DNA sequence: TGCATCCGTGAGTCGGGTAATAACGGCCTGTACGCGTCCGTTTCCGGCACCCCAAATGAACCGTCCCTGGCTCCAAGGTGAACTCTGGGCGACGAGTGTT
């Protein structure tokens, strides 16, 4: 499933589509620590992803 | 009346082919073959009596497969504002450190 299908807000889509994350399969493959590593990552994005 | 004297059957199994004599004219014919000629056949040149036969030459011609006309009623391009990062800009604070 793509991350857009999760019907989320501005920042998470922006910071994901620049770097080529297209699905939630790679997102569930990546752990919370491996996804929070990104510079200027929103804590609200962390909350919604968790 | 023996008695020698023939005399009549064996005896199994799956490389070829090796020769003589007096005979000689002359006539007949006979069946097969070789000549010259004539007639039925048959096969075409071009003719009709016409058989007409026909693809090609005028129509419509009407439905239909293309043009032009106007009309929408909407969903995409144009017009807003914010905001959550996104990024840079500002500022203060602290020990490892250039020096005699």
């Amino acid at each position: 499933l793509p991350i857009d299908d999760l019907d989320l807000t501005v920042r998470s889509y922006n910071c994901l589509k620049r770097e080529g994350v297209h699905t939630v399969g790679e997102l569930v493959a990546r752990t919370e620590s491996d996804l929070l590593d990104i510079r200027n990552f929103g804590q609200k994005s962390i909350d919604e992803v968790k």
